[PDB]
């Protein structure tokens, strides 16, 4: 029938929306993604100034998925956050934020200023942790005390429900850990698993040659390649923060790749890679599919499956 | 032209062999693996004791790729060593063994009883580095001090040129740490890159379930879904170990996937899911493959562009 949902306080058309930084960095994509079906968006992840990103060619894709090093492109956090005071039209989707800011002061800063717009307006804050961190540790995510520093600053600055965007992990003690970490923070009401899978490298075999010209070709991965992981860590986090809601990101192209998320534990699903080659009338499509699996199994809600998976014995 | 290979003090017809898991286990396996065309073979990971492993269904295979959580199943260390001392023919091709103990005074006195036979037969070590440690802990290859430590006292023991089968990783601090401790050990002569893409999840959309029974269905991943983390994890450490070899293992299916491991810095070319699902056939296919890549590009030998991917500026 109709795929409507209530989460965070917001109600949403669909559990579909476009994946920070896909289609989402200037006035013209958010409007785009606002005009499109999805049931919300995500801005591109921004810091407080804005930057250029890195050298092109700085993403490609490919038929099993894509690659990039995109270097945080953005225009600026002042931008999101005009674009989120003023120019988004709320009665037609809820919009997300999301920032992934250099330092944890860059962060705080950040969120200081966004907690009165999300009190007047209702804008979700989404905060990326694959953000830097300091000389010789890896991304913050992957540091879990770096990690607990950034949630108990920006749950301190912000003071309003968050939600977290994670890297996949690959061990099961760091999957308990990491959401061990996430549940010390009551505010953070989300998690989106997952981000891309890190520093791949795809090659040309006819040209001999990396496909992206920053980090010597290394970047994240998305698209078909990262489905299981994607998977993985959905369910991960959804059987360990059961106080908490798991968006799902990673590998979806169809219908079917998104009822699989659903089943793993996601509320929402974020359409990154398939998007950027796709474009926005993938959301009608998604939808159409989801719906037309929905009913061949004898599901009228996204609660009757949501987190259902079977395991064997 | 010609796909010959001299290095560790032996001779390989082409670059091609098994990954240690698949076709493997058994005498009856092995000499498979002998008969077949491959340049050289490696043994199942053993533990001192025979293992059953975990219980059915524990591996499974789909268009892009395998998951698997076999549990270790092998047939103990004594039985492969006389496999090595006893059996095997030398005069068809090298044979390396690989060992994973369950902890580090297994995996010493595996490879004290392995030396000598190492040295008189010239059996080739392969430590499988993701082995468990403590449970509740990362796999000793996400545990820097512990790998540090499997190391020092393997290297103590066993006192000959080794190499070691590594995990992949996601993050430059990661690559950097860990080729870094391997650079400590001047007997690591050789680091296998990679593993399977740990506690990925298969689901099943029509009967809603995972796929295998371990682990509530989480496996590693190989295949499709993993070759440009391969190639990624396969050139970090070419560039950081250049007093060492690499050997490519992940998503070879065709001469041209090789192909892309050899660019990007792979000696040997090992082959897990695709061979466990083809079987031994495909070596001689590979071998056609990657002779006509070659013969294309005007390339004699596989030293001509070994490790010589290009990058953008
Ligand atoms: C071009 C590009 C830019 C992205 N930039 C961001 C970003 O700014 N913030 C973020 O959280 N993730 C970013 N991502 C990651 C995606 O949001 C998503 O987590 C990843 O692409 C996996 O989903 P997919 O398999 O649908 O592509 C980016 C991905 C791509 C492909
Ligand atoms: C059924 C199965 C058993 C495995 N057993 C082992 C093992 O005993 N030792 C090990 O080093 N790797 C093991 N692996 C990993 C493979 O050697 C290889 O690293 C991984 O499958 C990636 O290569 P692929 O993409 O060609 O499958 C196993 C993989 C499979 C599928
Ligand atoms: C790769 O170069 C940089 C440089 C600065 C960054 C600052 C914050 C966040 C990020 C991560 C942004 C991001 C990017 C990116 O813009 O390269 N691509 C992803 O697939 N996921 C991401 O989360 C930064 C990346
Ligand atoms: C999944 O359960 C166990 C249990 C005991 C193990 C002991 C040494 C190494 C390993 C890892 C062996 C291994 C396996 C495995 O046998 O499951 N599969 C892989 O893809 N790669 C491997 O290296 C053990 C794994």
């Amino acid at each position: 029938m109709c795929l409507k949902l209530n989460l965070l306080d917001h109600v949403f058309a669909n559990p579909f929306m476009n994946a920070a930084g896909v289609l989402c960095s200037t006035e013209e994509d958010l409007r785009c993604m606002t005009a499109s079906s999805s049931g919300a968006l995500v801005s591109k992840s921004c810091t407080s100034a804005p930057r250029d990103g890195n050298p092109e060619p700085r993403y490609m894709a490919f038929p099993l998925g894509s690659i990039n090093s995109m270097g945080l492109p953005n225009l600026g956090f002042d931008f999101y956050l005009k674009y989120a005071s003023d120019l988004h039209d709320y009665s037609k989707k809820p919009l997300f934020l999301s920032i992934s800011g250099l330092s944890v002061e860059e962060n705080v800063a950040m969120v200081r200023r966004l907690a009165p717009v999300a009190q007047e307006k209702g804008v979700l804050l989404e905060l990326n942790l694959s953000c830097p961190n300091v000389p010789g540790k890896p991304q913050v995510a992957y540091d879990f005390e770096a990690m607990r520093t950034y949630l108990q600053q920006v749950s301190l600055a912000y003071g309003l429900p968050f939600g977290v965007k994670m890297p996949p992990y690959f061990d099961i003690a760091h999957f308990d850990t990491a959401a061990a970490v996430l549940n010390e923070f009551p505010l953070v009401k989300f998690v989106t698993c997952v981000n891309s899978v890190g520093n791949g490298l795809v090659i040309d075999a006819e040209s001999e040659s990396v496909v992206i010209k920053p980090k010597q070709g290394f970047g994240g991965l998305g698209g078909k390649y990262i489905l299981p992981t994607a998977l993985a860590n959905v369910n991960a986090f959804y059987r360990r923060c059961p106080d908490k809601l798991v968006f799902g990101c990673g590998g979806v192209y169809s219908g079917e790749d998104a009822f699989l998320h659903i089943l793993a534990g996601a509320s929402m699903v974020q359409v990154g890679t398939a998007l950027q080659e796709e474009g926005p009338g993938i959301f009608t499509r998604l939808e159409d599919e989801l719906l037309e699996i929905m009913a061949r199994k004898g599901y009228r809600t996204l609660e009757e499956f949501r987190g259902r998976v079977k395991t064997i014995e």
